[PDB]
C-alpha cells in the first residue's frame, strides 16, 4: 500500500517532468553524443547559443537588450513550463485531485517555487546550470558577472543545490520530497487544513519510509530534508522580494502573467 502511493508519485514524477536527475547528470558529466550542450560563459556564446536556441527572438531584435533582460526572460520562460509541470504531476500526487478546487490552488501557489528550487539543484553542478531542454550549459561565473540586481538571482540557489546534491538523492526521493513540498498543511488561506494535514501525513510517512530503505547509511536523512523544506521557504521569501525589486526599477523585464498572478498576495 505504502510502496504502491511511493511508486504512483515516482512514476508520476518521470512522467511529467521533462527534466529529471538521471538524464541531467549524463549531460553535466559530458556523456551524451549527439546535440550535445552549448557552454554560455560570456557574450560571445550567449550570443551564438541565442541564434541557434531561441531564433525567433534574435529576429525580433532581443540582442539589442542588455544581456540581464534576455538571460531573466529565459528564467521566466523555463518557470512557466515548470510549474505547468508540477500543476500535472500534483494532479497525480492520490489524494490531491480530491482536495477543493481552491485548495489545490493554494497550495500550488505557495508551493511551486520551492518545489522548483528544489528539483534546480538536479540541473546545477558547482560550474553552472542546464538549460533549454539540455541544450544549454550557462556558467554560475558568468551568472555572477551580471550587473545587479540580475547577479543575485542564481547564486543563493546554486548554494542551496551543491549542499541538497550533498545528500545524494535519486528521483525516487526527489519525488516524494516535491509531493511533500505541496501538500504543505499550513498554507495561508486553507481551507480545509484538516485534510491536507492528512493528506500530507501519508506522503512524509511513505517519504521516511523510503529513506529508510533507500538511505540506511544516513541516519538524520529524515530531519535533514525537513530542514530543506525551511531553507527553501525563506529561499523562495527572499526570492519573491528580489523579483518585486526587478519588477519595479528594471524596465524591459516584464513579469509574465502566469508568474505574476503566482507572486501577487504570496509573502
Ligand atoms: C541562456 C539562454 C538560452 C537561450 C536563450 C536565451 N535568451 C533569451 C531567452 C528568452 Cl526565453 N527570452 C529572451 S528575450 C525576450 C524579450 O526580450 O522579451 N532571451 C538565453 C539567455
Ligand atoms: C527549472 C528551472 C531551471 C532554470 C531556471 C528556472 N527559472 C528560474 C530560476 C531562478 Cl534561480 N530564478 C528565476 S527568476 C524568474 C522567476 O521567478 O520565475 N527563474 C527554472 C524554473
Amino acid at each position: 500500500d505504502l510502496k504502491s502511493l511511493a511508486k504512483r508519485i515516482y512514476e508520476a514524477y518521470l512522467k511529467n517532468f521533462n527534466m529529471n536527475k538521471v538524464k541531467a547528470r549524463v549531460i553535466l558529466s559530458g556523456k551524451a553524443s549527439n546535440n550535445p550542450p552549448f557552454v554560455i560563459h560570456d557574450m560571445e556564446t550567449l550570443c551564438m547559443a541565442e541564434k541557434t536556441l531561441v531564433a525567433k527572438l534574435v529576429a525580433n531584435g532581443i540582442q539589442n537588450k542588455e544581456a540581464e533582460v534576455r538571460i531573466f526572460h529565459c528564467c521566466q520562460c523555463t518557470s512557466v513550463e515548470t510549474v505547468t509541470e508540477l500543476t500535472e504531476f500534483a494532479k497525480a500526487i492520490p489524494g490531491f485531485a480530491n482536495l477543493d478546487l481552491n485548495d489545490q490552488v493554494t497550495l500550488l501557489k505557495y508551493g511551486v517555487y520551492e518545489a522548483i528550487f528544489a528539483m534546480l539543484s538536479s540541473v546545477m553542478n558547482k560550474d553552472g546550470m542546464l538549460v533549454a531542454y539540455g541544450n544549454g550549459f550557462i556558467t554560475r561565473e558568468f551568472l555572477k558577472s551580471l550587473r545587479k540586481p540580475f547577479c543575485d538571482i542564481m547564486e543563493p540557489k546554486f548554494d542551496f543545490a551543491m549542499k541538497f546534491n550533498a545528500l545524494e538523492l535519486d528521483d525516487s526521493d526527489i519525488s516524494l520530497f516535491v509531493a511533500a513540498i505541496i501538500c504543505c498543511g499550513d498554507r495561508p488561506g486553507l481551507l480545509n487544513v484538516g485534510h491536507i494535514e492528512k493528506m500530507q501525513e501519508g506522503i512524509v510517512h511513505v517519504l521516511r519510509l523510503h529513506l529508510q530503505s533507500n538511505h540506511p547509511d544516513d541516519i538524520f536523512l529524515f530531519p535533514k530534508l525537513l530542514q530543506k523544506m525551511a531553507d527553501l521557504r525563506q529561499l523562495v521569501t527572499e526570492h519573491a522580494q528580489l523579483v518585486q525589486i526587478i519588477k519595479k526599477t528594471e524596465s524591459d523585464a516584464a513579469l509574465h502573467p502566469l508568474l505574476q498572478e503566482i507572486y501577487r498576495d504570496m509573502y
